[PDB]
């Protein structure tokens, strides 16, 4: 679930998703268009591919479980659909830690749809 997600992005990134991720760039955020503007972003825009890629379950309500072994996050549970939204999340949430060196607020915060034409929209 998404409360599921933000749980994730905080004990991986060690930020709230949130205050730092509901609206950066063209995909941080509900939905998206445009090009994918940095790193970060770019996480986002294959968070948005992954959810859309899962058939069988609700990637927003259905909760899953995982557990943290050898210092990872392990998505498991026996609803093989329900470990995919797990890995979805835990990719995201990996790829937000893994990108904060170019974290910039600043440039990208409620970046305008102007800046997103739809004509520049990248295709998963």
């Amino acid at each position: 679930s998404l409360v599921q997600f933000e749980t994730l992005i905080m004990k991986v990134a060690k930020k709230s998703g949130m205050q730092w991720y509901s609206n950066y760039g063209c995909y941080c955020g509900w939905g998206g268009q445009g090009r994918p503007q940095d790193a970060t972003d770019r996480c986002c825009f294959v968070h948005d591919c992954c959810y859309g890629k899962v058939t069988g379950c609700d990637p927003k309500m259905d909760v899953y479980s995982f557990s943290e072994e050898n210092g990872d996050i392990v998505c498991g549970g026996d609803d093989p659909c329900k470990k995919e939204i797990c890995e979805c999340d835990r990719a995201a949430a990996i790829c937000f830690r893994d990108n904060l060196n170019t974290y910039n607020d600043k440039k990208y915060w409620a970046f305008g749809a102007k800046n997103c034409p739809q004509e520049e929209s990248e295709p998963c």
